[PDB]
């Protein structure tokens, strides 16, 4: 039993449910909440421009210790960071950005760094401002993902039309 609410189950062990994964990562504290990053971690927009204005900036503090240690992430590739605020950890996950022109075949090695963690809230890589098809970043997701994962979809109108067109 964990503290999740309000989720409609998809299968053995993906959950999706329509919410800001900021307001659901402050009310639940999960142990992995997942970030939609980029390879420099600058999270400038979308889920990671969010994420990281709810710390008030710490982590893009953290982050650019991270990249100046380490350099970038791979496309497909991960880190584990403080969750600061708003969970224990932070999943930093770099899905393919298609309008970079990014290989979408990259998208499954993405989800397979979820398999890593028991149990994480998460967006659905590669959504939104990175330009794939939502509906192909679910199938992939259900496809891959093995250990227990809550998807936080912002937008209602999309969050039905996931629900009505899964298989
Ligand atoms: O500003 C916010 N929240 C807040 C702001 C923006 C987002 C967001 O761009 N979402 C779309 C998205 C999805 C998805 O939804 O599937 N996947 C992605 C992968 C990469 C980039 C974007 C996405 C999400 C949340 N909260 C303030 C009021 C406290």
């Amino acid at each position: 039993v964990n503290s999740f609410s309000g989720y409609l189950k998809l299968t053995d062990n993906v959950y999706i449910k329509n919410a800001d994964i900021v307001e659901e990562a402050k009310k639940v504290k999960p142990t992995v909440v997942v970030n939609a990053a980029n390879v420099y971690l600058k999270h400038g927009g979308g889920v990671a421009g969010a994420l990281n204005k709810a710390t008030n900036n710490a982590m893009q503090v953290e982050s650019d210790d991270y990249i100046a240690t380490n350099g970038p992430l791979k496309v497909g590739g991960s880190c584990v960071l403080s969750g600061h605020n708003l969970a224990k950890h932070c999943l930093h996950v770099v899905g393919p950005n298609v309008n970079k022109g990014e290989d979408i075949q990259l998208l499954k090695s993405a989800y397979e760094n979820f398999n890593q963690h028991e149990v994480l809230l998460a967006p659905l890589l590669s959504a939104g401002i990175f330009g794939a098809d939502p509906i192909h970043s679910l199938r992939v997701c259900v496809d891959t993902v093995r250990t227990n994962v809550y998807l936080a979809v912002f937008d209602k109108n999309l969050y039905d039309k996931l629900v009505s067109s899964f298989l």
